[PDB]
């Protein structure tokens, strides 16, 4: 890993540590577009990720990711996801073949279509299907909440507020991999998300990331 314990507050965009996605789709079940202008910093010291629609029937979508790698730790973040039918907002941990590794992948994502409950899970080597839904007992959307994980190398434990909500011994992953955090709206997984029904402008936030090493 190149990356060591650190504590973003969001009081400004940090160019030694973040960068956006631009110009491209990820292409698959991403039915939009990664544009630098959908990831913008808010006066009130928050990083806003945005979905936006420039012409009809064509979206644009916002993608944060981080300079460095991060191993083992951890991971913690206070954000308040996006509610709208067939979309995600997201917080995680990845590295694949493009980055000349196994597909490594830790993650926290919050469906649209529900923001009372959140997903969580993990892909190693390429493997996934590690799905986990937790109802929360509030909606995520209303206010903000630090979500977490702790990534070690036997386990990965899942946290809401402190509180441990999911555990994994199975397959952990072991490659570091870039901090991430998303939101775009979906093509071709109705039966998971929802089918979008394009309403714009959406927005996610997020108020401050701490990651801390091992
Ligand atoms: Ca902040």
């Amino acid at each position: 890993q190149t990356g060591g314990s650190f504590y973003e507050p969001f009081n400004n965009y940090n160019t030694g540590l973040w960068q956006k996605a631009d110009g491209y789709s990820n292409g698959n079940m991403f039915n939009c577009t990664w544009r630098a202008n959908n990831v913008s910093m808010t006066s009130l010291g928050e990083m806003r990720l945005s979905l936006t629609s420039p012409s009809y029937n064509k979206f644009d979508c916002g993608e944060n990711r981080s300079v460095q790698t991060y191993g083992y730790g951890l991971y913690e973040v206070n954000m308040k996801p996006a509610k709208n039918v067939g979309i995600v907002s997201s917080f995680f941990t990845y590295t694949g073949p493009t980055d000349g590794t196994p597909w490594d992948e830790i993650d926290i994502e919050f469906l649209g279509k529900d923001t009372t409950k959140v997903q969580f899970n993990y892909y190693t080597n390429g493997v996934g299907n590690h799905e986990k839904i937790v109802n929360l007992g509030f909606d995520a959307a209303n206010s903000y909440h630090t979500y977490a994980f702790d990534w070690q190398p036997n386990s990965i434990k899942w946290y809401v507020d402190g509180q441990l909500k999911h555990t994994a011994t199975t397959q952990i992953p072991q490659t570091p991999g870039k901090i991430m955090m998303n939101l775009w709206n979906g093509a071709g997984v109705d039966e998971w998300l929802g089918s979008y029904n394009g309403v714009t402008p959406l927005y996610a936030h997020y108020n401050w990331v701490r990651y801390t090493k091992r």
